[PDB]
């Protein structure tokens, strides 16, 4: 059954692509099963503004035009991150040639110009953007203080603990100026089943959205939280459920943005763990169907195990020959 038909009334079904997925049998498989795609790499900061003022949209524009011509939607990923992001945005070389943070004013100017120029370039060719990715430390010991729980990344070091909020405000201004665009703004992160990290992300989004809503008649600044769903055979779906509930209580939409389930290593998937992997996918989709009114999209991070970013750990619904694994039957249910 095509995945997007099974879940047609529940959430968009997504995948995560490179230029390889837009031709041949892979394109057919992609179109048959998914309503939406995320660029695995082509819309990251390193790909779109590799040096200051040098915006490079040609490959990303070809990808998005082909995705749309082929009947699918595009989720935009990602405007602000501490990986795949050029050092010029938030650092410089001191005299003694050490890498040090830029000052707040200059980093804020780079942050805003990146977000605004990229969003204005694509316009409403995307349905959503991951504005800020992975800003939270793992297993934070004091999630009551979100700011102290933030990863001290290059953006934090140049701008300060308010940079996640400044990123969203810059994105929100573009949508205020282009009111006909329908684009949801998301904050995206992983290990969101760790109850400490989920509390810290909840506290961040709550503080930022409460202050915005008080000033703007109840409007959301952060529209969405992306649970990346980089899960493993020991992931406890009860902790997923607690986290999904917590985020829903913000009044945001949720997406499961980069779903995969590592099982095995060294490219070897034992038969009993193919069955364990299928069983956990089936438990997760049972959970997602139960919360479908608050879940906009569930995206798998890749098509098949040999082309996963974690290929060694056999994470996905199809094998290297594009043949359905037990996982696939677990999802279709
Ligand atoms: C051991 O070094 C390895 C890198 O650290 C590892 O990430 C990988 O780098 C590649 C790059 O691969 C993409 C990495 O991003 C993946 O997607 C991200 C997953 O992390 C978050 O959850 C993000 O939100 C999500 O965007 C992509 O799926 C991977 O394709 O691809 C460009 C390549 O030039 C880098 O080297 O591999 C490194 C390695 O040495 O193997
Ligand atoms: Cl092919
Ligand atoms: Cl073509
Ligand atoms: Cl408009
Ligand atoms: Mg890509």
């Amino acid at each position: 059954a095509p995945l997007k038909d099974v879940y047609k009334n529940d959430f968009l079904i997504g995948n995560a692509i490179s230029a390889e997925d837009l031709e041949g049998t892979r394109l057919e498989l992609l179109k048959m099963h998914h309503d939406v795609v995320t660029a695995g790499n082509a819309m990251k900061p390193d790909a779109l503004q590799p040096t200051k003022g040098n915006f490079t949209f040609t490959a990303a524009d070809a990808m998005i035009d082909k995705v749309l011509a082929e009947g699918m939607k595009m989720h935009g990923h990602v405007l602000v991150w501490h990986q795949q992001s050029p050092a010029w945005l938030n650092t410089k070389k001191d005299d003694n040639n050490n890498t040090v943070p830029l000052g707040r004013d200059e980093a804020l100017d780079n942050l805003r110009t990146h977000i605004q120029t990229v969003m204005k370039h694509f316009g409403n060719k995307v349905i959503s953007w991951d504005v800020v990715n992975e800003a939270m430390n793992d297993n934070p010991s004091n999630p009551a203080d979100y700011k102290a729980s933030l990863r001290q990344t290059p953006w934090y070091q140049a701008i300060g603990s308010d940079y996640v909020e400044q990123a969203f405000l810059a994105a929100r201004e573009v949508l205020d100026e282009n009111p006909s665009w329908n684009i949801k703004l998301y904050y995206n992160d992983y290990n969101e089943d760790n109850q400490n990290k989920a509390t810290a992300i909840y506290n961040m989004v709550k503080d930022i959205n409460d202050r915005y809503a008080a000033a703007h008649n109840g409007k959301l600044l952060i529209d969405g939280v992306g649970m990346q769903g980089h899960y493993n055979i020991n992931t406890n779906p009860d902790n997923v459920k607690l986290s999904l509930e917590k985020f829903i209580s913000l009044g945001v939409e949720v997406s499961v943005s980069e779903l995969d389930v590592t099982a095995g290593n060294n490219y070897t998937l034992p038969e009993n763990l193919a069955v364990g992997q299928a069983y956990l996918y089936a438990q997760l989709f049972k959970l997602y169907k139960e919360h479908a009114d608050h879940i906009a999209r569930v995206t798998f991070w890749g098509m098949d195990d040999n082309t996963s970013w974690r290929a060694e750990n056999n994470p996905l619904l199809f094998d290297k020959n594009l043949q359905a694994k037990p996982a696939y039957y677990g999802v279709i249910d």
